[PDB]
C-alpha cells in the first residue's frame, strides 16, 4: 500500500470523512484520487477554513480534518487558530510541504521550521523524518487532537511522501482506541460529594467544556439537586445550560470584583469546565470574598495550574458531571426561582435598538435554534434575551479573534442540518472571514447572517470613552453594503431598516432554502 | 515623559509617520492621543494590514509600522509575514498585551508566549520586561528591520506600559544611526573584479534586492560594461532591471535543470540580490554545468549558506553594485542584441487571452505605471508583455502566500502617488484580501485592479494535469461577482468580457480619480 | 508582604522545605534571608544539582526545587533535564534573571528568550511580566510539575523581583489543593475488567510510572488474581515489580521483533504505566503477532498518542492499578512458576566478571537497599542478580543520558536514610556528574558507589563490534584512579581487584558511616 492509501484508510477508521482545505501545489499529491467516500469543503482563504472547520468540530463533538497549502496557508489560519486554542476544538490541521529533495534549497513554498510556526497554539506539532512515518504521524495528531483537553494540532508532509509505500505494520494504527473518559478515584470522589452535600449556599458556574461534554443535562440535574444558582463562567465560547431553567442566573461579568461579589454569601463555588476565570476587563479587588470556597473540574491542566485561588480536579467533565449528578443528596433547601423576563426596550420606526433584534429573534426562530455571536457590544443583551433550551445552542470566538462567527455558523450548520443556524455579527467584524459566504452559497448550507450594522467599531469606542482616550483613530468603519458583499459571494441578501422590515426579513430567511444574509441598521452606540 | 510620548518621538526621529492597523481593545492606550503629526490607515483584516504595510514599505524602500490586536490579530496576519520574510521587507509589527496585573491568570486577549507566535518569520521577536524598557524595545525593533538584511519584526508591548514613566535616559535612542551600507574590502573586490574582467562569457543574474536598494541602473551599468546578458533569478518577487534593454533575457525558469541548461556555456555567472535559486518545480539535474563557476553577492548570511553552489559575498546590494560597476573594465565583446518583441496571440470577439491583457495594458498604460502580480497562470506571460523601464515597477508575494498584492497594491499606491499602479489578479487570489478594497476607497488610494477571471485556480489545475493527478477536488471557484464585491467596499466597478470592453474599462479607469475594478472574462486553461 | 516573603510562604505551604541549588549573582536576592525551616543542598555543577534533586523526588514521590544560575547555570542543566522528562520526575526548576532594567541591553548573566532554552524538555516554562506575579507564576510552576503526567518546569525571576511588594491576593495560592487522581469511568471499566477476565492466557508488562505511584503492591495482587507473567517494559527507569515473586519475567528486551516474539501467544497484553515501547536497538518486525492485542495505561498523553498499536487509557496509574486489582476475577489457572536463580558464573582470581559482583551484592547488601545503574554494558545481568523485593529499588537514566546516577544516587540516599543505596556505575559513566561525590561528604549522605572499572565505553565497543565497525575512535577511558577521584571530594575510597578484595571491600562500606567509593576491576568486554 502506498503513503497516501494507508493515511486515508486510517482517517476512515478512526471515523474522519471530510476535508476542510484551500488547495495548493504542495497538497495535490495528497489531494489526487480522492477517495469517493470522503467529502471535501473548499473555502476560499484559510481563516474561513478552519473557522467552518472548529464550527463543524465544536457542534459535532469530533475532530475536524483541516489541509493547508505550505506556510503561508498556514499562516492566514493562525488567528482562526487562537480561538481553537481557547476552546479546546479538536481539529487535525495538515499542511503540504516540498519535496524532501528541496527543502534544503528553501524552494518556493517550503514551510521552513514547519513545526514553530503555529506555536504556541496548537498541542502537538510535527513534520515526520521519512514517508512510511506518516500514518503513525497522523495517528499521533488524531489521538492528540481528541484526548482531553482537546485542541488543535499541525502535521506538515512532504509532498512526495504520499506516493511510497507504507509501512505494512501501520495496519495497527487503523483501529486504535484511546480514553481520556476520567473521573476523580471513589475516595476523594466520596469527600467531593459530602461537601457539596453539606454546603449550606453552594453555587455552580459551568463553562464551555460542559457543553462541549454534552453535560448539560446532567448539569442541570445536579443544579436541581443542590438546589443551586448557576452561572455562566465570563467570556463564554459556549452554553452550557438552559437560559430559562429557573436555576439560571446569566453570564458572569469578565472582571476580579465584580465575580467576588456576585459569589459574597456562596459557601462553596463549584465551577465544572471552565478557566478560573477568563476574565477581560481591569476589575481589581478580591478574587473570592471571605467565606467563599471555590472547588473547579477541569479537563486542562495549565487551567488547574493557573487559577489564583480554589481546589482544583483535573478530569473528564462528561464523567465528572455524570458521577456528580447522580451521586449528590436532593437539597430540602427550595429550587431557586426563574429570572424575571428581560423588559422590552422602547422602539421607535427607525434604527434598530440591539434589544428589539434579540427579541424579534427569540420570536421568530425555532425553539432548536443555534446562535453564533459575533456582535461584541450587544453580548449581554443577547445572554439576556435568547431562550436557549438545547445543548450546541451558542459559540462565540474564545479567544476573541473576530473571524470565527461567519465561517463556524457554515461549519456548525454543516454539523446540524435540522437546526436553524442564525449568526449575529457586527459590521466590524463581519469583514473578517467575509468570504467565508462562498462556501455557504457553493455547498447550499442554509446558515443565516444576521449582520448588525452601526457603522463602528462599538464596543472599542465605547472602552475609549470609558479610558477617556481621546484622538483614537480607526474606529469608524462607514461605507460597507453587506448586501452587494453578499450578492458577490452568491447568497441572498436582505435588508432591515426598521422593526417592520426586520420581521419582514427574517421571515422570508427562515422561509428560505438556503444561506441569507440580513443588513440590520442598528442604533449607534 | 510617558511611554506613550517617548515612544512616539523616537518613532517620529527615525522617520515613522505612518500606523497601519486594525485596532484592539490592549492598543487602544497606545493610539489614545494619536500624535496630529503622524497618520493611521486602518483595514478591515490583518493580512490586509501588514499587506498594505509591506508594499508601502517596498515601494518606499524604508521600514512601515504596524499594530495590531494580541494573538489573534497578529495570527491573522501570518501568511503575509511569511511573503514579508522572503522579499526582505522592514516590518516593524508591534501587536497589544494585557495589561501585565492579568497575564498570569491568561485573561481573555492575553497573548501567551508571544515572541514565540510570530516565528519562524520574523528576524526578532521580543516582549519587553518593564514598561520603562519599551522605548529600548522600540529601538531595538526598528533597527533589526532595517539593517540588512532587512525583515519583519515583532514587539508585544502589555497596554498598562504607555501610561507609566519612561526613563529620561531613553533620549539616546532618538538620533541613533545604524548602517549596513557595506562592502567588499579592496583586495578581494580586486579580485573579484579581475575575474570579471577576464571572463570570456559571462553572465548576470539579478533578484529582488537589487531592486530594494534601487541598483537595478547599476546594474544596467555593469551589464554594459561587461557586454553580459541579464536574467531575473527565478520566483521574482521584484523587477531589476529595465525588460526592453538590450541585455536583458527574462525570467529564470525555477528549475535546476532548465538553469544549469541556460547557463551552460557562460563561464562566470554574477548573481546579485538573489537567493541561490529559488526554484519552485521539481527539475533534477546538475546545478551548474561544467565550464560554469557562479559568484553570488547576497545581503543575506542565510541565503549564501544554503546555495548548493559557488562562491558568495555577505554585502550591502547597493554597495557592490555600484562599486563594481564603476570598477569593470568596459569589454570589446558586442552588446547583447534584444529579444524580439513577443507575438500577437490570436483573439476573437470572446474570452480574453492574458496574453491580450498584457498587450492591452502594455499599450495603454503610463511608461511609469506599477503592476503587481497575483495570476500565477500568466506569469511568464505577463513578464513577456510588459515594458517596465524604471525601478519598482513590479511586485509579487516573495513566499507564493495569495492576498499579497490586492492590499500590497494599495501600499505601494499610497508610497507613489504619481505612478500609476495596476495589480493583475487571478480570480481565486483576489478573495485572500479582497476587504483591502474598502481601504482604497475609504483613503481615495487610486489603484486599478485587473482580475482575470477563468472560474478556476487554474495553475492547480495545471500541475494537476502535469501530475497527471485525477480526482483532486476544490480547483474550481465559480459564481463570484467580483463587480458586487467591490460595490460592498465603495470600489467604481467595471467590466470586460471582450476586447473591446477592455479597452474601453481601461480607458475609464485610468482616467478616474479613484481606484477602479475591472472584472475580465479571461479563457479557461 | 515582600515577593521574598510570600513565595517562601508558598513553598512551605506545598510541602517544598529543602533547595537543590548552585547559587550565583542572579540568584543572592532570592537566597538571602533563607528561612530557619528550609535546607539548602548544594552541588559544584548543575548536572550534579539537579541529578541529586532527580533521585530525591522520584524516592520521595513529591517535587523537589532546584535554584540554577541564569543560561549557563540552566545550560549545564539540560542533559539531566532529558532523563527528568523521560521519567516523569516532578522538578521544580527556578533560575535567576538580571535585573528588569538591564534585561533590555543584555547586561552579563541576562537570560535571552529564557523560557525558551529548556524547550522542549519541560512540561511549562515561563518568566513573569512583573514581580507580583512571581507566587502566581511559582504556584503554577508547583502544580504543572505536579500533575500526572509529572515532569519538569522551569520559571525564570529576575532578581530585581524577590525584595518587591506581593500582592496581597496571592495568599488564596497558599492552600490550594490539585488533584489529577483518576480513573476510567465505570462503564467502560467493566469492559476492561471483563476482558482481563475472558481472557485464557494475559501477560502483564509494567513501567516505571508503576513505581512512581507506588502501585507495585497493587499490581502483584492483580497478576495474583490473573495468574499472569508480569515482565518490566523495555529501557526501564525504575524497577515496578518484585524481581523473585513467581509471575516475574525480567526486563523486556529493547526491540520490536524480540518483544513481539516474547509476547506471542498471549491474547491480551496489560501495559501499565510505560511508553508503548522504550525500543532501542534496531530490530524490525511486527509491533504483535496475530492473536495479540495490547491494552496500554498510561498517564502521559503523549504516551497513548505515539503507541504504534494497541488500545490506550490515560488515568492515574495509582488509581488504575489498585482499581483493577480489587475488581478483576480470580482465575482459575496455576500460577506462574518462579524463574530459576542465574547460574554462578566461572571466576578466577583475577579481575571480576560483573555477574560475579551483583552476586556478591545480592548476597551482602540489605534486603531494603535500594540500586542504582550507570553501567550499561551489565544491566542485563544486573536485573537478573538482584532480589529487588520491595518499591523504590532501582533507578538509571530514563533517556540514557549518563551522569545521572551517581548524584541521583545520594538524593534517593537523602530521600530514604533508613535504605541502604548502592550505586553500579561504570568507569566511563563516572565521570559525567563526578563532582557530585563532594555533595555526599559535605552533608555526610552515606551512599556506596562501585565503579565498575574496564577501561572502556564497554557498550559502545560492543555495538561497534556487532555493527562491523572498525576504526572507530574515542572509545577506551584508560588512565583514571577512582580512589584519587574519591579523595579528592573528601570521600573514603576503597579497591577491590579480585573477589578477596570485593567482599572485604563490601564488608566495610556497609559498617561505614559515611559514602565509599569502591574501584572494581571488573573483565574487559
Ligand atoms: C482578529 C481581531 N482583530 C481585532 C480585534 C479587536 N476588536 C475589534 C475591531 C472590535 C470591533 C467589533 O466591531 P463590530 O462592528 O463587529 O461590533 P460592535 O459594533 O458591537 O463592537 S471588538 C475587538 O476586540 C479582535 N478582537 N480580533
Ligand atoms: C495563502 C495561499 N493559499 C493557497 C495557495 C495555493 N495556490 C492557489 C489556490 C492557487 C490558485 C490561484 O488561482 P487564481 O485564480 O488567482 O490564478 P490562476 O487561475 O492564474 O491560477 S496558485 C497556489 O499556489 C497559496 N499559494 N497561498
Ligand atoms: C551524556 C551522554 N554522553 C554519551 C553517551 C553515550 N554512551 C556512552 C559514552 C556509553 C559508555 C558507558 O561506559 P561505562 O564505562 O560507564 O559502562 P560500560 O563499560 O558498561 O559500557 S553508553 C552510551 O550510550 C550517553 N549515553 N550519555
Ligand atoms: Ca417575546
Ligand atoms: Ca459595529
Ligand atoms: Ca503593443
Ligand atoms: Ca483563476
Ligand atoms: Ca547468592
Ligand atoms: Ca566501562
Ligand atoms: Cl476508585
Ligand atoms: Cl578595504
Ligand atoms: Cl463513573
Ligand atoms: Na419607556
Ligand atoms: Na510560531
Ligand atoms: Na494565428
Ligand atoms: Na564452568
Amino acid at each position: 500500500a502506498s503513503v497516501h492509501g494507508t493515511t486515508y484508510e486510517l482517517l476512515r477508521r478512526q471515523g474522519i470523512d471530510t476535508v476542510f482545505g484551500n488547495p495548493g501545489s504542495n497538497e495535490l499529491p495528497f489531494l489526487k484520487d480522492f477517495p469517493e467516500d470522503f467529502r471535501y469543503i473548499l473555502a476560499l482563504q484559510e481563516a474561513c477554513v478552519v473557522g467552518i472547520a472548529d464550527g463543524y468540530a465544536q457542534a459535532s463533538r469530533k475532530p475536524a480534518f483541516i489541509n493547508l497549502h505550505s506556510a503561508a496557508g498556514t499562516g492566514n489560519a493562525m488567528g482562526a487558530l487562537s480561538n481553537a486554542w481557547n476552546s479546546h476544538s479538536p481539529l487535525i490541521v495538515t499542511a503540504g510541504q516540498q519535496t524532501r529533495a528541496m527543502i534544503g534549497v528553501e524552494a518556493l513554498l517550503t514551510n521552513v521550521d514547519a513545526a514553530n510556526l503555529p506555536r504556541p497554539l496548537v498541542k502537538w506539532s510535527y513534520e515526520p523524518a521519512s514517508a512510511a512515518e506518516v500514518p503513525h504521524a497522523m495517528s499521533r495528531a488524531i489521538h492528540m487532537a481528541s484526548m482531553a483537553p482537546q485542541g488543535p494540532v499541525y502535521l506538515s508532509v512532504p509532498y512526495d511522501d504520499w506516493d511510497k509505500d507504507a509501512d505494512p505494520q501501520s495496519h495497527h494504527l487503523f483501529d486504535r482506541h484511546v480514553s481520556s473518559s476520567v473521573r476523580l478515584n471513589d475516595q476523594d470522589l466520596d469527600i467531593l460529594v459530602k461537601a457539596l452535600n453539606s454546603a449550606s449556599n453552594p453555587a455552580i458556574v459551568l463553562g464551555p467544556d460542559v457543553d462541549a461534554a454534552n453535560a448539560n443535562a446532567d448539569c442541570v440535574m445536579l443544579a436541581e439537586r443542590l438546589k443551586a444558582p448557576v452561572w455562566v463562567a465570563p467570556s463564554a465560547p459556549r452554553c452550557p445550560f438552559p437560559t430559562r431553567h429557573p436555576c439560571f442566573r446569566g453570564l458572569m461579568p469578565a472582571g476580579i470584583a465584580a465575580i467576588s461579589q456576585l459569589l459574597e454569601g456562596h459557601d462553596v463555588v463549584l465551577v465544572i469546565g471552565a478557566p478560573v476565570f477568563r476574565y477581560y476587563q481591569y476589575d481589581p479587588g478580591q478574587y473570592l470574598k471571605p467565606g467563599t470556597r471555590l472547588i473547579s473540574v477541569t479537563c486542562d491542566p495549565l487551567e488547574a495550574a493557573r487559577a489564583p485561588m480554589g481546589d482544583a480536579i483535573v478530569a473528564d467533565i462528561g464523567a465528572m458531571a455524570s458521577a456528580l449528578a447522580n451521586l449528590v443528596e436532593e437539597s430540602s433547601r427550595q429550587l431557586p426561582t426563574a429570572a424575571p423576563e428581560p423588559a422590552k426596550v422602547d422602539q421607535d420606526a427607525g434604527r434598530l435598538h440591539p434589544e428589539t433584534v434579540f427579541d424579534t429573534l427569540n420570536d421568530m426562530a425555532p425553539e432548536n435554534a443555534i446562535y453564533l455571536n459575533e456582535s461584541p457590544s450587544t453580548t449581554a443583551q443577547m445572554w439576556q434575551r435568547l431562550n436557549m433550551r438545547n445543548p450546541g445552542s451558542y459559540y462565540t470566538c474564545a479567544a476573541g479573534g473576530l473571524g470565527f462567527a461567519l465561517p463556524a455558523a457554515i461549519g456548525v450548520q454543516l454539523a446540524e442540518p435540522e437546526r436553524q443556524v442564525i449568526a449575529v455579527i457586527g459590521d466590524g467584524s463581519a469583514n473578517y472571514s467575509i468570504s467565508a459566504l462562498w462556501t455557504a452559497a457553493q455547498y447550499n448550507i442554509p446558515t443565516i447572517f444576521v449582520i448588525m450594522n452601526n457603522g463602528t467599531y462599538g464596543i472599542l469606542r465605547w472602552f475609549a470613552g470609558v479610558l477617556e482616550a481621546e484622538n483614537v483613530p480607526g474606529l469608524d468603519v462607514p461605507g460597507i453594503d453587506f448586501r452587494a458583499l453578499a450578492k458577490g459571494y452568491g447568497v441572498q441578501a436582505l435588508k432591515a431598516d426598521n422593526l417592520e422590515q426586520l420581521k419582514g426579513s427574517l421571515q422570508e430567511a427562515l422561509s428560505a432554502k438556503g444561506p441569507v444574509l440580513i443588513e440590520v441598521s442598528t442604533v449607534s452606540p
